[PDB]
């Protein structure tokens, strides 16, 4: 069932997508060596319910037990923040936020670096935000699902990294996660016509190394096979009649918010 959104429904995703955005630009100066990941999780929480009279989507589902996901390093996804766990000069972090407002989600995550950057680190962030702007050039109306995936996918074993397969986009709205499925690679099970009031986020998440990927004993935590960096970035978009709209951009992000074909 691919729900398609209304613009009543379009006009509060807007909304969520600027809050979600707002706590990436609002945490950068946190992001420092010597601080916890679980200060950050709370600074983010604190803003979210005090602030932006908010909601996380995270805090709960499926038992998860904080309010946003951070990621360092090898860890590829769902980084659990902790009061233990320090940021040291050259670590590369993602943090995933998702907030809901007026019941709709808005979903988004970026790579910080700490301190001094790493030839790596700074190489693989990069790569990966651009993977993310090349698909978001694509979509519009009447594309395959499966010629974005496919493209990012080239794009990337181009320079060298890989993509992971197991974690994909999806669409999202008054559900966090609905259909479709966003693969971040080529594959033929892929069969999805794009179409305008399609909402869903692409988040692709490249490996340094090789691709695969190993869950942890804590049952979240996912980080490489090899041990290698890990990077992510995720916009929430809405398919327009000529193209898409960024919901969730940010004053740093250089593409611009509505992209047109024609
Ligand atoms: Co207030
Ligand atoms: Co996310
Ligand atoms: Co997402
Ligand atoms: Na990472």
């Amino acid at each position: 069932a691919i729900s398609i959104k209304t613009p009543e429904d379009i006009e509060k995703m807007r909304v969520a997508g600027r809050l979600a955005a707002e706590v990436l630009e609002m945490i950068e100066p946190y992001v420092k060596p010597g601080v916890s990941t679980g200060e950050l999780d709370r600074i983010c929480n604190d803003y979210i319910v005090n602030e932006q009279h908010a909601v996380s989507a995270c805090l709960g589902y499926h038992g998860y037990p904080k309010s946003v996901c951070i990621s360092i390093n090898e860890v590829v996804c769902h980084g659990i923040p902790d009061d233990a766990k320090l940021l040291k000069d050259g670590d590369i972090v993602n943090i995933d936020v998702t907030v809901i407002k007026d019941g709709f989600h808005g979903d988004t995550s970026k790579m910080f670096i700490v301190g001094k950057p790493t030839i790596m680190g700074e190489r693989l962030c990069r790569i990966t935000q651009e993977s993310l702007y090349l698909a978001l050039r694509m979509v519009k109306p009447g594309i395959n699902l499966r010629e974005i995936g496919a493209a990012i996918q080239k794009f990337v074993e181009a320079e060298g990294f890989s993509v992971v397969r197991e974690y994909c986009g999806h669409g999202i709205g008054q559900g966090f996660h609905e259909e479709p499925q966003v693969l971040h690679y080529d594959s033929r099970e892929t069969n999805v016509v794009l179409k305008p009031g399609m909402t869903f986020t692409i988040e692709p998440m490249v490996n340094a190394g090789k691709k695969e990927i190993r869950t942890m004993k804590d049952g979240w935590t996912v980080k490489t096979k090899d041990r290698s960096l890990s990077a992510q970035y995720e916009h929430t978009i809405v398919v327009t009649d000529n193209g898409c709209e960024i919901l969730t951009l940010r004053k740093d992000d250089t593409i611009p918010a509505i992209i047109s074909h024609d």
